[PDB]
């Protein structure tokens, strides 16, 4: 069979298994929710990987292992998540590589989400051959990653580039970590769907012509339309993302930052903007671009795999 | 002779030259006001080590180089300065190996501060022998110094570790670097003087029993003896200081985070307060220390030759 991996990412919302080449081609993708009890959550997970590694059979596809990209503190070493905020519950202390490889007999690797998100970029995306970047990911919650000398920056307990809990207010909104003023607080998804389910809860969202639960692209869409709640929502939020990359600017300095997920897109010109209004001169020509890959978490989960196996 | 380095340390109020040992003593230290214009700075800065040149050698010490810990970002190869805060005016693209290495006949060592403040805590502190360190530097400004697999990152602009401008507002107070929000804004020196000038101004600061150009340890002293203005101030000041740590070991999550000039003794409670209230658990294992170094730019400029010579 052709060479793949099979890769996992447990996000803030959903639970996503991929068979993946070499070339970094999602070759099938299957999606469900991701459960929010421990018991559902590992044995969905298998389900899911012994289907998926049945069907690359038949799809005449070679896994050589399983790479797993979640939310939370992870040792990648021991393969065991350590600590989550409440985006994933009962995901504390949890050894994965175990219950997975004596199931699907496979080599695993497990590392964060956000650190995932970096070596995808690193294989196949614009931080390819770049001794430095960083990557902040966008989706249910805000991850990150941070190369440095080519290779992850883990820390000294496993918690570097927990980029969605810097923060930019002595106050602010409130995190699912437990604190308030965190990037993730502002500019996430789920961020930005709550203050649009406020707004539309208030009738204040809709406008001009949409049509219609109210999300993250329905609070751009008015602002696009000229929605000015709206419009000044994602300005705070744009802004507080900024900040949070100002501070990774005047801590670690890198080359390039990768912005990645739905919302990127959305926030790379005003992130842009605070970096020109605020950074320091020196940080100015730093590359602040917008991911190139579909889905940076999988691919990097895959990437585990097939560069190590 | 004995084995020393001279030292320069260009610093946002004083310019000090020493003559320090291999053992990190301070034989001899001259102390002047940093010009505020680059032709009379150089001029001193010339005159200085000429002076403490020749009065090495009546003290019976040997000098091997000169090294240089100066606010702004430098070029260490180069030994260029390459831009500043006006924190020190006119201090923009300047050679400085060459002047000095063509007037005393010595090589020269240059760094920013805040990286010469962590050299100093892997030579003789309290970072000696860490993979991984973290040291914020308060004084006039707020200079950083990131230590990470034993080694200084520098950053692909040599604007790592620009500590005192991460930001912890959307908007805040503003800063010398042309910012606002920044941790120096709000903790350093001299936003506490101008807090203490602010207050006594408006005949607010004096209480109690304190005698008496306002500064930073009266506003500590009011503090002390009950001066509620003066507590609020410092609270905050000493909160923003712990979130910008918070930034720091969200980021790099190093093992050990110094605190060292005068202030450190007054903001070490909040801050380990602040990480206690809002950080990851992740990262509470932090140690959270005060540097028991006399001078870390200092002794830091000095490491660079003594390790390097
Ligand atoms: C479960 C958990 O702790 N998730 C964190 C963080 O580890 C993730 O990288 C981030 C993005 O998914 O979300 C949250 O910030
Ligand atoms: C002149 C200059 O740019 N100084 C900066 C920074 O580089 C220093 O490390 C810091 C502390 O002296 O002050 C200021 O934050
Ligand atoms: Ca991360
Ligand atoms: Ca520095
Ligand atoms: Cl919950
Ligand atoms: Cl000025
Ligand atoms: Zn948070
Ligand atoms: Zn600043």
């Amino acid at each position: 069979g052709t060479l793949s991996a099979l890769a996992v990412d447990l996000g803030g919302t959903n639970l996503r298994v991929a068979i993946v080449s070499m070339k970094g081609e999602i070759v099938k993708k299957y999606t469900q929710f991701n459960p929010k009890t421990y018991e559902e959550r590992i044995n969905l997970i298998l389900q899911m990987c012994v289907e998926a590694a049945a069907e690359a059979v038949k799809l005449n596809c070679r896994i050589l292992g399983v790479g797993i990209s979640t939310g939370g503190r992870v040792n990648p070493r021991e393969g065991i998540v350590l600590h989550s905020t409440k985006l994933i519950q009962e995901w504390n202390s949890v050894d994965l590589r175990t219950p997975l490889s004596d199931t699907l007999h496979l080599p695993v690797w497990v590392d964060n989400d956000g650190n995932c998100a970096a070596l995808a970029e690193r294989k196949f995306g614009q931080g390819k051959g770049l001794e430095n970047f960083v990557t902040l990911i966008t989706g249910t919650g805000i991850g990150g990653g941070i190369i440095h000398q080519h290779e992850l920056i883990h820390g000294s307990s496993f918690c570097a580039a927990e980029l969605g809990h810097l923060v930019v207010s002595l106050n602010g909104p409130d995190c699912s970590c437990g604190s308030h003023g965190c990037i993730e607080a502002y500019a996430s998804g789920m961020a930005l769907q709550r203050e649009a389910k406020k707004l539309h809860d208030e009738d204040l969202l809709l406008v001009e012509g949409m049509s219609v639960a109210v999300g993250a692209l329905h609070l751009i869409q008015a602002a696009k339309l000229g929605n000015a709640k709206a419009q000044s929502i994602l300005r705070t939020a744009g802004t507080a993302l900024g900040l949070g990359v100002v501070n990774i600017l005047h801590t670690m300095n890198p080359s390039l930052v990768i912005l990645s997920g739905v919302l990127a897109s959305h926030y790379i010109h005003i992130v842009k903007d605070v970096i020109r209004q605020q950074a320091l001169s020196s940080v100015q020509d730093v590359d602040v671009v917008v991911s190139d890959l579909v889905d940076p978490a999988l691919l990097g989960a895959a990437s585990m795999v097939l560069d190590y196996t």
